[PDB]
């Protein structure tokens, strides 16, 4: 009861907000293996933000930002914190894409790194491939 | 009663075939103006095929195509035929996406051209940021 192999994927918008072009961007959350949970955001021009949380990593985010409870409590808050229009990024080389359920509400921080030339172009391929299908079932 | 003006947008799925490295593309069809259908076809890796179609070349078509009736008729097959599972995309700087609404039915074939480098990439980014706004209004 504390892996991702029952994970839907999530698919989202967010709108860069550094503080030196800020296009629009989307994000992907997804299970790689039963294990880990890998984000891509990109605004397709840009090149594209990765990493990959882990149920250990996932796990001390929930101790330190202040959230108690059953692991099934963490993640269905996380699921609906980045699924909901209040996903802020911060850029800054690196990047933290913040996004809270609501006002005042514990505040999930999933830092971000660039990509590499190699797979950037292959990471926007998938995040829109996905999405279609995506679309494409919820139609039928 | 002959103007894109309540055109809604397409979105669909194409496999490339050669005749002489192949990925999965996305379509997307569009109007750009009350008179023009702007099409954009991209697998996100390799490039974009575009064109740009005016009422007259889709009314020349018609006469070409065979399938006989009402303006209202024609595009009515047409948005059918290019929301069908029947999409595929013949290469041979050129490309001919061919569509039919079922098999045994008149065949419509929308040349392409490759883009350029500079608007390839905001072709791409409009394709995903539109398939994620139609995708958020289905699921409401």
């Amino acid at each position: 009861m504390a892996s991702f192999e029952k994970f839907e994927p999530i698919f989202g918008e967010v709108v860069p907000e550094r503080s030196d072009l800020l296009r629009r961007c989307l994000f992907h959350v997804y299970a790689s293996d039963s294990y880990n949970l890998t984000v891509h955001v990109t605004d397709f021009i840009s090149g594209v933000w990765t990493t990959i949380l882990s149920v250990s990593q996932l796990d001390d985010m929930r101790d330190t930002v202040g959230i108690g409870g059953s692991w099934s409590e963490f993640v269905d808050y996380t699921v609906a914190s980045l699924k909901s229009d209040n996903v802020k990024l911060l850029l800054g080389k690196t990047a933290r894409l913040v996004s809270q359920k609501a006002k005042g509400m514990p505040r999930i921080n999933v830092p971000l790194t660039k990509m590499v030339e190699s797979s950037a172009s292959e990471a926007m391929a998938n995040l829109s491939l996905e999405l279609f299908r995506a679309f494409k079932s919820k139609q039928h």
